[PDB]
C-alpha cells in the first residue's frame, strides 16, 4: 500500500546530490580544463536521479566549483507549505563544490505564496 | 486592453535585477563586513519588485558577490519549458562582481516537464 | 473576395524569418552569454508571426547560432508532399551565423498519402 510522495524530502535529495558530486569530482585535484565538464556531470546525474523519484516537483539545481572567497545566498517566493531546498557543501584538499537544489511543487495563485529569505547561503572566506 | 502576463519576460526581469544591484552595492568598493547586508539588500528588492509585476510565478533568486582579487557555476532545471524561464545578470565594478540568477516557474504532471541544461552559466577566471 | 491560404508559401515564411533574426540579434557582436535569449527570441517572434497568418499548419522551427571563429546539418521528412513544405534562412554578420529552419505540416488516406522528402534543409559551413 503506497502513495505518491508529495513532500520535499531533504535527506533523500542530499544523498543523491552528495553521490553525484563524488562520482563527478571525488578524488580529483582541481583542474581548470575540467571544471565545465565536472559541473555538467554533477548536474546531469543529480537531475537524472531526482526525476527518477517520480515526485510532483519542478527542480532548479545549481552547482558551484571553486579552487581553494565566495558569498552566495538564495531567496524564494514560493509555497512554503509544499516547496523546499537542500544545499550540499563538499570539499577536498584542492576545491569546494556547492550544489543548491530547489523543489517547487506542481501542486490560490499569488496569495498562497510567501517570501523565504536566505534558504541557501554559502560564505567562503 | 490588457491581460495578465503568463510568460517569463527576461528583459523586464533583467531591468529589475540591475536596478537592485546598483541600489544595493553600486558605487561601493568591496568590503568584507558589508557583503551579507549587501546580498540581503539585492535579494529583498529584487523579490519585492518581482512580486509587484503581478505574474503567476514562483521565483528563486540567487545572488553571488565576490572580490575581484575564480568562479564557475551552472544551473540545470526540470520545469515547464513553455512557461518557465531564467535570467542571469553579471555586474562588475573595479573591485567586485555581482552575479544574480533569477528562476521563474509558473504556478499532465511530470509529462509536461522538460530538462533545461546549463541555463545560468558563469565562468570567471 | 478571398479564401484561406492552404499552401506553404516559402517567400512569405522567409520574410518573417529574416525580420525575426534581425530584431533578435541584428547589430550584435557574438556574445556567449546572450545566445540562449537570442535563440528564444528568434523563435518566439517567428512563431508569433507565423501563427498570425492564420494558415492551417503545424510548425516546427529550429534556430542555430554559431560563432564565426564547422557546421553540417540536414533534415528529412515523412509528410504530405502535396501540402507540406519547409523554408531555410541563413543569416550572417561579421561575427556569427544564424540558421533558421522552418517546417510547415498541413493540419487523408493516412500513411499511404505521405511521402519521403530528403535533404530538405541542408546547411554546410
Amino acid at each position: 500500500q503506497a502513495s505518491e510522495e508529495t513532500a520535499f524530502v531533504v535527506d533523500e535529495v542530499s544523498s543523491i546530490v552528495k553521490e553525484a558530486i563524488e562520482s563527478a569530482i571525488g578524488g580529483n585535484a582541481y583542474q581548470h580544463s575540467k571544471v565545465n565538464q565536472w559541473t555538467t556531470n554533477v548536474l546531469e546525474q543529480t537531475l537524472s536521479q531526482l526525476t527518477k523519484l517520480g515526485r510532483p516537483f519542478k527542480y532548479i539545481v545549481t552547482c558551484v566549483i571553486m579552487q581553494k572567497g565566495l558569498h552566495s545566498a538564495s531567496s524564494c517566493f514560493w509555497d512554503s507549505s509544499t516547496d523546499g531546498s537542500c544545499t550540499v557543501r563538499w570539499e577536498n584538499k584542492t576545491m569546494y563544490c556547492i550544489v543548491s537544489t530547489f523543489g517547487l511543487s506542481i501542486g490560490r495563485g499569488l496569495s498562497s505564496l510567501s517570501l523565504a529569505k536566505s534558504v541557501s547561503t554559502t560564505n567562503i572566506a
